[PDB]
């Protein structure tokens, strides 16, 4: 297979390595107590929060039901904290302050000590903005209750991304991040690359809706309504998807591809990537 390469940032089990609709994959105590909490080693683009019944952003800090997700205010302020002043902050850390955006926001969610326990390994996940290049702590970990919540990609959180506490930093080379425009992802068989034998077809008005479907359908740590290993998903499901334009059809598969088919009627899309950019 002359495609392994280039099919490996594809490989969502192994670069990402949890959930991703919900992402719970490690575990950690706090003061005695066990918390599940994210460990997915990409960023999740487009990733948000709904809170249903409810008018108020998950970005807002949490109350201290008339809240959000994020941390409260702190002093200094910790969160949110502009990507400008994060590089001033970690002004004296060689290895920190050019991490690149979204590894930076990590990094930092992961600086914050959880409730007196400077022992635990426990470490927040955060939300990264595009739009106002802003770090977002959260303090709530979890991700859908359905105070009713569920995770989503959402038209509002386009420029948002969900940070683990394991965000790589080299992830623009080995995680997802856009679509492939003019391609359909297949298998590799017998010398040559042939279609998914089987796809879940559905329908999508435009390849942000097929975004939207497979991220519904993809790795998650938690079912959508414990702390054995079978509800932890290592990445695994239905994460990919090949949109056919011309149709507005979504075909979404569990099997992961291992080559590329060029088909102008289509866009090869994974749960991670952006909901909207192609190349």
């Amino acid at each position: 297979n002359p495609w392994t390469e280039y099919m490996a940032k594809y490989d969502i089990e192994e670069v990402h390595g949890s959930g991703i609709r919900v992402d719970l994959g490690e575990d950690a105590e706090v003061a005695g107590t066990q918390y599940r909490l994210p460990s997915g080693k990409c960023p999740v683009f487009g990733k948000g929060i709904i809170i249903e019944n409810s008018n108020t952003t998950f970005l807002t800090p949490v109350a201290t039901k008339d809240g959000g997700f994020a941390f409260p205010p702190t002093e200094p302020l910790m969160s949110p904290m502009t990507l400008d002043e994060m590089r001033h902050f970690y002004k004296d850390n060689k290895y920190v302050k050019n991490l690149d955006e979204l590894t930076l926001c990590s990094r930092h969610a992961g600086n914050m000590i959880p409730d007196n326990d400077k022992n635990s390994n426990y470490k927040y996940p955060a939300v990264y903005d595009d739009k106002d290049k802003k770090c977002h702590i959260l303090y709530i970990a979890a991700q859908e209750n359905n105070f009713c919540f569920r995770p989503a990609k959402d038209i509002s959180f386009q420029n948002y991304t969900y940070l683990s506490k394991n965000v790589v930093d080299n992830w623009e080379k080995v995680c997802p991040r856009k679509n492939l425009q003019n391609a359909k992802f297949g298998l590799w068989v017998d010398g040559n690359c042939e279609d998914i034998p089987h796809v879940n077809e559905f329908p999508a008005i435009d390849l942000f809706e097929c975004n939207k479907l497979v991220f519904e359908l993809s790795a998650s740590d938690q079912p959508k309504q414990f702390k054995a290993d079978r509800y932890k998903s290592h990445g695994k499901g239905y994460n990919w998807g090949n949109y056919n334009t011309e149709t507005q059809k979504c075909e979404i598969f569990n099997v992961k591809p291992t080559c590329l088919i060029n088909n102008s009627s289509y866009i090869a899309t994974t749960a991670l990537s952006h909901p909207i950019e192609v190349e």
